[PDB]
């Protein structure tokens, strides 16, 4: 939080799984599987949808910055 692209940056690698440079929404799976949590494919969705601005169901790094650039 507090306008940073560079903690964008970062939180990103947090979100990919198989370092594959994109975040999908079954790696976003893996993340809720470390909490111990079953998501439904939605709650993955739904959370692209805030900061994806394609809809595409897949977090670009690009798109990951658009998330939380503020924050504030
Ligand atoms: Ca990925
Ligand atoms: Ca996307």
């Amino acid at each position: 939080m507090g306008k940073s692209e560079e903690e964008l940056s970062d939180l990103f690698r947090m979100f990919d799984k198989n370092a594959d440079g994109y975040i999908d929404l079954d790696e976003l799976k893996i993340m809720l599987q470390a909490t111990g949590e079953t998501i439904t494919e939605d709650d993955i969705e739904e959370l692209m949808k805030d900061g994806d601005k394609n809809n595409d169901g897949r977090i670009d790094y690009d798109e990951f910055l658009e998330f939380m650039k503020d924050v504030e």
